[PDB]
RNA sequence: AUUGAAAGUUUUUUUUUUUUUUUUUUUUUUUUUUUUUUUUUUUUUUUU
């Protein structure tokens, strides 16, 4: 990813805190994050993915624009939250792979618009991947 | 002092020419630099 407009901002942790004693100030530490606002160019590619292996990134991606997972270091202290606000989605080759894929509603090749929307037009395909019985591993 | 002898088996001729150890063969397949840490305590906006 290529930041485009990206802003750098430290900030130190040095607190110790009361420490559960008397003690307030013992180490020291400070960080250096990317300030809020950056943007980043995302590209990824999918070589002879089925509809449901699709629909699965896209449940995954969703999942990321949500928040429900983060991506950084300080995770438990709320470091790492990304959305996305402009995403397109190019389709080039068939339609449906493997007999296992489930024929999804046409929606074209060039999908695209803000994240909400580009979500709400994925919707095909989240649905599909859940309503997908999977066969392997056959175990 | 042999019946009794005096003659190099020698000259001359390049084992040479033709022929690429060559074609094909991606040092790649996988692994989040995360993880615990409160920028906290002390100080009366105040007198002849």
């Amino acid at each position: 990813s290529l930041p485009i407009s990206y802003s750098l901002n430290t900030r130190s942790m040095i607190a110790i805190s009361r420490t559960e004693g008397a003690v307030a100030r013992r180490a020291l530490v400070t960080v250096e994050y990317v300030d809020v606002g950056s943007k980043f160019s995302f590209k990824m590619m999918g070589y002879n993915l089925p509809n449901y292996a699709i629909g699965y990134l896209i449940t995954i991606m969703k999942n990321i624009h949500d928040g429900f997972t983060q991506v950084g270091g300080h995770k438990s202290r709320g470091f790492g939250f990304v959305k996305f606000g402009k995403v397109k989605f190019t389709d080039l080759g068939e339609k449906r792979i493997g007999d296992e894929d489930i024929q999804v509603k046409d929606v074209g090749d060039l999908v695209e618009g803000n994240g909400d929307e580009f979500f709400g037009r994925m919707k095909p395909f989240m649905e599909a991947f859940n309503n997908a019985k999977i066969p392997y591993p056959k175990k």
